[PDB]
């Protein structure tokens, strides 16, 4: 049965609830982004009406095969009219397609549910700083003062130099990244484009980049594995046996592997600094696991709560435990404390 904090009140709707099977009283079915977690459950056989970004119903049609009449794209930035309320959909900063939604009941009560993202203080600039929101359904994933990351910027700028030196240094090195999920395209990209290589990957990757709006993707991804110095695998594979493996595969082309694992946090974090990283080597094999976030940090976090001073935050992540519970509330009462909503 769902889950109260993926309940809006005061509607028929319901935010990323689709493992449940028919929601007592919802009219439509809210997806903030192409995550499994989040759209576990969808499938050609749905008919109710789901809402969502164009990149998102891209994915929805192509991946899953929902049929077309049942999905429904909402453009960003937007105020639209569902089933008799208004909505507006924000760019999230998570992956591509990922948005968080603002609903103005009608009774007066606006409600912010920010799906998965990265807090910025751009979004101090989008349509929320146009009015009070009494109640925040937030992503809550890394809400304890350890969770320290760089910027993206900064992640990126050591990936490009990092490869850009091996390659230069010996030009049968060959560049991997891992990846499981739509997210985190920037890493192997970002590699590429100063390689001068496309991306190489399997046919069922391609697919899905191509529904995702990015400009000038013809140019930077292909299934020509041959052709490409920087290859796509699959996560599960970034370790030395499936590194090795792959290395035979290429017949003798290549004689060394530099690898990439975009991890979120890992421990690393809480001694070292991004300039520091050092990798895990076994003969010609290399693999970087690099702190490359599409959460929000605690102190980003943070931030944006305390600018947005909210009068209820319903966290939608870490809410199985009962010790994870109470130390998220504590945090919420020192913010508000501190700024003095
Ligand atoms: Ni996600």
């Amino acid at each position: 049965t769902c889950p109260f904090y993926k309940k809006i009140p005061g509607t028929g709707f319901t935010v990323d609830a689709f493992q449940y099977g028919v929601v007592e009283g919802c009219t439509a079915y809210f997806l903030t982004h192409f995550h499994s977690d989040h759209y576990a459950g969808l499938s050609k056989h749905f008919t109710f009406p789901v809402y969502c970004s164009e990149i998102t119903g891209n994915l929805l049609k192509n991946k899953l095969h929902v049929q077309e009449q049942y999905i429904h794209p909402l453009p960003l930035d937007t105020e639209c009219i569902v089933n008799g309320v208004k909505v507006v959909l924000l760019d999230a900063n998570h992956c591509p397609g990922a948005v968080m939604i603002l609903f103005y009941l009608p009774n007066g009560t606006v409600i912010l549910h920010t799906g998965d993202f990265r807090a910025d203080p751009s979004m101090e600039r989008s349509l929320l700083a146009d009015q009070k929101v009494h109640m925040l359904y937030l992503d809550t994933t890394y809400c304890s003062p350890e969770y320290t990351f760089p910027s993206q910027q900064e992640v990126i700028r050591f990936a490009i130099n990092t490869a850009f030196e091996a390659v230069t240094l010996n030009p049968h090195a060959l560049v991997v990244c891992g990846t499981y999920s739509i997210g985190k395209e920037k890493v192997f990209l970002a590699i590429a484009d100063v390689l001068g290589s496309k991306v190489g990957m399997s046919q069922e990757k391609y697919k899905t980049l191509q529904c995702l709006n990015i400009p000038e993707i013809n140019s930077l991804i292909t299934t020509d594995m041959c052709s490409s110095l920087v290859h796509l695998l699959p996560m599960m594979q970034i370790n030395f046996k499936g590194l090795q493996s792959h290395l035979k595969k290429c017949g003798g082309k290549y004689n060394q592997i530099l690898a990439f694992r975009p991890t979120g946090w890992t421990h690393s974090n809480k001694f070292t600094r991004i300039a520091d990283v050092i990798p895990q080597t076994k003969g010609n094999i290399s693999i970087y696991g690099i702190p490359y976030s599409e959460h929000s940090s605690y102190l980003e976090m943070k931030r944006f709560v305390q600018w947005l001073k909210p009068q209820k935050i319903i966290p939608t992540v870490n809410v199985g435990t009962w010790k994870s519970r109470s130390t998220m509330e504590k945090y919420f009462r020192e913010w508000k404390l501190e700024a003095g909503y």
